[PDB]
């Protein structure tokens, strides 16, 4: 299953943005984020499982991490061959240190991910490591890969002095990864990344994952699954988390309580957002049409009464959804606001 639509859309995005200089507030638009999100998800879907004769006994998702699988992934092959190979040729000119333009940033980060390559050129996992039963060894390699996607983007942000460019590390790259360790490994060692005008969506993504681990066990209130990769939540779930991890509100969503959730799915005609509400335990299935890339949203406001006041702002309207006006994107409790609801319509391990 090769979704060529996302390939075509990706190529056109790169054409539009190739020569667009990254400035202080520059961010990736809703449309472009949604294209990026589709590309990573469509890459995964094209070769979604390991082969029985070349399988990790740990259950590490080597189909998305190794050349053995990626080189036979038909989405990867079609993407790298598209338009006479033009995107692959562009990609090979790039590295972290020279990137200055939006389309260079997007192409480099994305093509590294869907090629299974670290920024230093090494594969995330070597083919000879696929079958390893050494959990600590494999865990360390995946943690490195996950961190370097984010660290490389922070290095770019600090050099250019940019606030809002952001592509996440997809969920499969968090195999046994401790989000508090990722956060502290990076932030404890570079004071420049703390500047409030630098790397704010990267910060928001990592900060949330530093306080809310992937598997919350009995504290989990929600669970998402895509192609066997699951994640749990007990707070509101900002769009920067769902976009960053590669999850969709059209994925398998399970509720473990009867708290209300508001699942935001699309922009409307009133400078607002449309959402579906769910309350009961079990599967929460959005049956509305999938919006186009220009309009699609992925965000959840969780409503309960035991959420700590220090965490309530993750569900605030203008933080839980990424503003399409780059300069006004919210990224922490200092700037999160919960105003504007009259424009919206109802359609119907770290532990917090």
């Amino acid at each position: 299953d090769v979704n060529v639509a996302s390939i075509t859309a990706f190529k056109s995005m790169i054409d539009e943005t190739w020569d667009k200089k990254i400035e202080a507030n520059t961010c990736i638009s809703r449309k472009h984020r949604n294209i990026i999100h589709e590309v990573i998800r469509d890459f995964m879907k094209a070769y979604p499982k390991m082969d029985e004769n070349k399988k990790s006994p740990l259950g590490a998702p080597m189909q998305w991490l190794t050349q053995y699988y990626i080189l036979k992934n038909e989405y990867h092959k079609t993407m790298l061959a598209y338009d006479n190979g033009s995107l692959n040729t562009k990609f090979k000119t790039l590295n972290i240190y020279m990137i200055t333009n939006v389309g260079q940033y997007i192409l480099y980060i994305v093509f590294c991910i869907i090629s299974g390559k670290n920024h230093d050129g090494t594969p995330y996992i070597y083919d000879s490591e696929i079958t390893s039963n050494d959990k600590n060894f494999i865990n360390e390699r995946i943690k490195y890969a996950c961190k370097q996607i984010l660290h490389g983007q922070l290095t770019i942000a600090l050099r250019i002095r940019n606030k809002f460019m952001f592509i996440g590390s997809p969920m499969y790259l968090w195999f046994n990864v401790n989000g508090s360790q990722v956060y502290h490994d990076i932030y404890d060692r570079n004071a420049g990344f703390h500047n409030k005008e630098i790397g704010r969506l990267l910060y928001a993504f990592m900060y949330y994952l530093s306080i809310s681990g992937r598997f919350l066990n009995d504290f989990a209130l929600l669970k998402f699954t895509y192609l066997g990769e699951s994640w749990t939540f007990s707070l509101s779930v900002p769009e920067y988390i769902l976009y960053g991890l590669g999850y969709s509100v059209f994925d398998t969503i399970e509720k473990f309580s009867n708290d209300a959730i508001l699942v935001y799915i699309r922009t409307n005609n009133r400078n607002g957002y449309d959402y579906v509400e769910f309350n009961k335990k079990g599967i929460a299935k959005v049956t509305e049409d999938k919006p186009d890339n220009d309009k699609r949203i992925h965000a959840i406001r969780l409503i309960n009464d035991s959420t700590d006041v220090q965490h309530i702002h993750f569900g605030f309207r203008n933080m839980v959804i990424i503003d399409n006006e780059c300069a006004n994107i919210q990224s922490s409790a200092e700037n999160a606001t919960d105003t504007g609801h009259h424009q919206d319509s109802k359609i119907n391990t770290p532990i917090p």
